[PDB]
């Protein structure tokens, strides 16, 4: 959890308590992925469950704790 919720912290850079798609990119494009606009879609359609198009914490713990 506190894996999850500090790097749930490190990809908010201003702290809104919410991941945009770009920040996603930030986060993957010097991860070493390097995903296109649309692969991003992909994932945050995927991760987004309310359709707001952005990761909250609880949608990043499912998307990377997606038991
Ligand atoms: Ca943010
Ligand atoms: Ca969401």
């Amino acid at each position: 959890e506190e894996e999850i919720r500090e790097a749930f912290r490190v990809f908010d850079k201003d702290g809104n308590g919410y991941i945009s798609a770009a920040e996603l990119r930030h986060v993957m494009t010097n991860l070493g992925e390097k995903l296109t606009d649309e692969e991003v879609d992909e994932m945050i359609r995927e991760a987004d469950i309310d359709g707001d198009g952005q990761v909250n914490y609880e949608e990043f713990v499912q998307m990377m704790t997606a038991k």
